[PDB]
Order: C-alpha cells, then sequence, then structure tokens
C-alpha cells in the first residue's frame, strides 16, 4: 500500500527530515514542497540533503515520493508577466531538483485566471508548460485537479484536457486526482467513483493519474470552497475514501493524504496522519480519530 502525506521539507536535514516524518507517521510515501508552499525561496541541491534523505527512505521502505509546486505558481497570470516569468523560471529550477530527489512528479495547480477568463489562461499555461518542458528529463508535471474556487482552472477534467491538448511535450503531463477538490467541483467521488473515473478515462485517461490526494471536505458536493477536513469527518465520508485509497486503479499510485491538523487552538494543531493510516489500513472508521489526534 503506498499512502503517505505532505510532509516537511525544512530545517538543515531537509529529505532526511522529510523521510524520518513519514516513517514516524507509518507512511510508504510521501509528498515534499522544496521549501516554503508560499513562495519560490529554495535552497541549493545540496543544501536539499538528498543522499541522507534517500539512505533514510531505504531503511524505512519509503518510495515513490512526490513533489509539489509552491501554490503560488500561477503561469494562468495573463497580466502581471512578472508572475508568469517567475513561474516558467521557477518550475525549470523544479524539474532540476525533482530530478535530483527522485521524485517523477511535481504536482502544479494549473494556475488561475484573475479575471481574464478561462480561455486566455488555459492559453497562458499551454505557453508557460511549452516554456518549461522544452528541456529534455524525465520529471513530469501532475496538473491538480481543483474545486473551482475563485478563479482556478483545472475545475473539469475537460480543462484540464484542453491543457495536455496544446502542450506539445504533452507525454510529459499527468494528472493528480485529488478527492476534496473533484467532490467540490462536483463529481460524485463520495457515490459515484468508478462512474468518475469512467468520465476521466474518457476524457483524459486514468493512466495519467500519476498522484491521488486523499482528503475528506467540509463542504457538499459541488461547493467549489476546497476546505479539507480529516477522513470520514467530511462530506465525502470514510467508507468512500477507503474505497478509493484501496482501488486497483491507483495499487501502484502513490495516494498522499493533505488532511488537516487538529487541535483546540492554532498552538496546540497535531498532525492526523499517522492515525488516519492506521483506520485505512485497518478499513474500519474510527469516530476518536479528531479526540485521539489532539491527545498524541
Ligand atoms: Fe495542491
Ligand atoms: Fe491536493
Ligand atoms: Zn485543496
Amino acid at each position: 500500500m503506498l499512502l503517505g502525506s505532505h510532509v516537511s521539507m525544512s530545517g538543515k536535514k531537509m529529505l532526511e527530515g522529510s523521510a524520518i516524518e513519514a516513517h514516524e507517521y507509518g507512511e510508504t510515501t510521501f509528498m515534499i514542497y522544496t521549501g516554503a508552499p508560499q513562495n519560490t525561496r529554495r535552497k541549493s541541491i545540496e543544501d536539499l540533503n538528498i543522499t541522507k534523505g534517500h539512505e533514510v527512505m531505504e531503511k524505512y521502505g519509503l518510495s515513490n515520493i512526490v513533489v509539489h509546486a509552491p501554490y503560488i505558481i500561477n503561469i494562468a497570470n495573463t497580466t502581471k508577466p512578472e508572475t508568469f516569468n517567475l513561474g516558467v523560471d521557477f518550475l525549470q529550477q523544479e524539474i532540476e531538483r525533482t530530478q535530483a530527489i527522485g521524485a517523477k512528479d511535481i504536482v502544479l495547480h494549473p494556475g488561475a485566471h484573475v479575471g481574464a477568463g478561462v480561455d486566455a489562461g488555459i492559453n497562458k499555461i499551454i505557453e508557460g508548460l511549452n516554456e518549461v518542458l522544452t528541456n529534455d528529463n524525465n520529471v513530469r508535471i501532475a496538473l491538480e485537479t481543483m474545486a473551482g474556487k475563485g478563479t482556478e482552472i483545472g475545475r473539469s477534467f475537460e480543462e484540464l484536457a484542453r491543457i495536455i491538448d496544446g502542450v506539445h511535450n504533452n507525454e510529459r503531463l499527468s494528472v493528480c486526482f485529488d478527492t476534496c477538490h473533484t467532490h467540490d467541483a462536483g463529481y460524485n467521488v463520495k457515490e459515484d467513483f468508478d462512474g468518475v473515473l469512467n468520465e476521466f478515462d474518457k476524457i483524459i485517461g486514468v493512466d495519467r493519474i500519476k498522484v491521488v490526494h486523499v482528503n475528506d471536505s467540509k463542504n457538499d458536493r459541488g461547493a467549489q470552497k476546497d476546505r479539507h477536513e480529516n477522513i470520514g469527518f467530511g462530506y465525502i465520508g470514510f467508507d468512500a475514501l477507503n474505497y478509493i485509497v484501496h482501488h486497483d486503479s491507483f495499487k501502484d499510485i502513490p495516494k498522499i493524504l493533505e488532511t488537516p491538523y487538529v487541535g483546540e487552538d492554532k498552538k496546540n494543531k497535531k498532525p492526523p496522519y499517522k492515525l488516519e493510516i492506521e483506520m485505512l489500513k485497518q478499513q474500519h472508521f474510527d469516530p476518536e480519530l479528531k479526540n485521539k489526534v489532539m491527545q498524541q
């Protein structure tokens, strides 16, 4: 079972710390940002501490790890050229970092059209990806399914297919399927997950899903709000998320929790991943999970 979470990529230990943390939570894979998720500031490849990170991954049975690009990348931005240019430059550097880390995919939010409209934004993403994937290398960009909050592009499989169709080196594209995002966009992942996969197979191809993000939602189907919830405590629920986690279509695809920390206040937030993974491995919902996460 290839199941883990977002983990830290910080401090002196960098990737070694990621691997230690993933093992702490009983993971077999994990996802990192290559630095702060909120910016493009990054340490040198040497300071990512990759050789030691790989040694700890080998010791603890961690494989198939994932990189996520910072959430501030917006290569759909048609009216702020410094933002577009920074996104292109950053992603070229991220591909080099990711090759060194040994992840197959960089998860990328396609972007936000910020009032220029979907057509202009998709054309801009295509332009940016054509700049980024010009260089040869096998790391893929995994376009994330998005909730459709604000001016996000990627709320439908059709929007993702338009980007894939426009990019020249489109073999270097994959998809990251996020259960919260697809639910919030309106896909019936709770009660018709196989129907959602069949729609995905028609439009894109399920073989292109190279990362799965496993998140419940604080909102009902179609709400377009993108507020993650702990596994089984939201509007998708345990049975549906457990079904997705164990689904044969995803057997050799890393599954990554991005669920919220639990705490009595923001100074006491604790990670839920260890207990969520235990629950998913047992295939039995634990109503006490939030109470127990706070007690860790
Ligand atoms: Fe994301
Ligand atoms: Fe996600
Ligand atoms: Zn989200």
